[PDB]
């Protein structure tokens, strides 16, 4: 009956936005068991047009364009083509997280070793392009010194400071690292702080950290507290929630996802938009609950929401480890409120079922802005090149989707890949000799 008018979720049928699937590409062999831990196994260099994927075989690196195969009118969208031979970099231990620095020159790869614990390898992107080096070795490593509590659950490089990266571990601790020729720990917070997620402010001046107690705290890169965002009022003490993921969209605007504090997986995380007041407005914090925009069918995997803000379209793309679908929350014309877009059935982005009848779910999500291929859907219509949403599934398959935004005014976001000079390539500090 809809009813209450206050528990209502702002939603809009959106006909001017479409996800258009490209051919699915198998990157890794189907796993023996469904991956369950939090992971982020896809990274993209939009400066240089490269995609980095982590999996059983190790690290795979590809010229982004090589992974995108447009579906011709009629083609069977259920088909999967196999790997487009890229650069395979074997790793001694399984990777659970990959991320790239803002200058796209440093790639971090988090692994778990039974012997050594959780370790982060740092690669210089130039090494991958240096044909003079057959073996691609990291130039530095950072040991986290822990086991299960050492799994990296959230790690993000500062958007404006090339050497700065924030790391959150399963045990609740967080560390801010500086990576130049070597790795240096700038600041840390003990596990007692109970951090669950992190996100840098738009210009990288502050770091927001989500916490087990449901709050989001704004810190300086030195980890000096600056502001506290309260757990939303609609969350009672009888059912505590912890922050699962956070996206700092604008100075006073955040997308915050909350999940059951106990770590239960049957309860669906709530995606909430938070609008904070300027120490001027006298209005209280505004929290709008969007609940589950990505329907969570899976109850086996650790929750994760992969969130991305596309400033030029003023919208947030959302994917969830428990869902086969990608959803969009867009800011409305009043530039204050947000709305969930409901797309036409043929315009949705959904992951495929495996040849074993199981749904595939996201393990990594990135957006490519370097695509220069026009979209041909008919001999009468050809759309200009569009950005491509790319999801790496639990089945080892890359599922790309063109994002066609026909809403008024939205300009281009496409650019061509830059050329990467090998000058400045970092060398490992402790190489020795055989």
């Amino acid at each position: 009956m809809g009813d209450e008018m206050d528990a209502m979720i702002p939603e809009r049928e959106m006909k001017d936005f479409q996800f258009r699937a490209l051919k699915k590409v198998r990157i890794f062999d189907s796993p023996e068991e469904l991956p369950k831990e939090r992971s982020s196994l896809l990274a993209v260099s939009n400066k240089y047009g490269l995609v980095f994927a982590g999996g059983a075989s190790g690290l795979q690196i590809f010229p982004t364009k090589n992974l995108l195969i447009q579906n011709k009118p009629g083609d069977d969208p259920n088909k999967i083509v196999d790997k487009v031979q890229g650069l395979l970099v074997p790793m001694k231990f399984p990777i659970h997280h990959l991320a790239l620095s803002c200058d796209n020159l440093t790639l971090s790869a988090c692994m778990m070793s039974s012997e050594y614990g959780s370790i982060i390898a740092f690669f210089d992107v130039r090494t991958f392009s240096n044909e003079a080096k057959q073996q691609k070795r990291p130039f530095a490593y950072h040991k986290l010194l822990k086991d299960a509590g050492g799994m990296v659950i959230d790690m993000k490089w500062n958007p404006t400071v090339p050497s700065m990266v924030a790391v959150c571990l399963a045990d609740g601790s967080i560390a801010v690292l500086q990576v130049t020729e070597t790795v240096k720990v700038c600041a840390t917070l003990p596990s007692t702080v109970a951090v669950t997620s992190v996100c840098w402010s738009p210009k990288g001046k502050q770091l927001a950290v989500g916490k087990q107690n449901g709050t989001v705290v704004q810190y300086l890169p030195t980890l000096q507290e600056k502001k506290v965002i309260p757990c939303p009022p609609f969350y009672e003490s009888d059912h505590p929630v912890r922050v699962l993921d956070v996206l700092w969209i604008g100075t006073y605007v955040f997308a915050i996802v909350y999940a059951a504090a106990d770590g239960t997986l049957e309860t669906s995380p709530d995606v909430v938009m938070a609008l904070l007041p300027k120490k001027e407005e006298k209005h209280p914090e505004i929290f709008v609950n969007f609940m589950e925009p990505c329907y969570g069918s899976c109850t086996e995997r650790q929750h994760h929401y992969y969130l991305s803000y596309i400033e030029e379209w003023d919208l947030v793309l959302a994917a969830s480890a428990a869902s086969t679908e990608v959803s969009i929350l867009a800011r409305q014309s009043d530039q204050i409120n947000w709305e969930s877009w409901l797309l036409e059935d043929s315009s949705r982005a959904e992951l495929p079922v495996t040849d074993k009848s199981d749904d595939s779910l996201p393990m990594g999500v990135v957006v490519d802005y370097t695509n220069q291929v026009e979209i041909t859907i008919s001999d009468e219509k050809t759309l200009p090149p569009a950005p491509v949403l790319m999801l790496l599934s639990t089945d080892g398959v890359l599922c790309p989707f063109y994002m066609i935004n026909q809403n008024p005014g939205v300009k281009s976001l496409i650019k061509t890949p830059e050329r990467l000079s090998l000058e400045g390539e970092r060398q490992p500090k402790s190489p020795g000799s055989t």
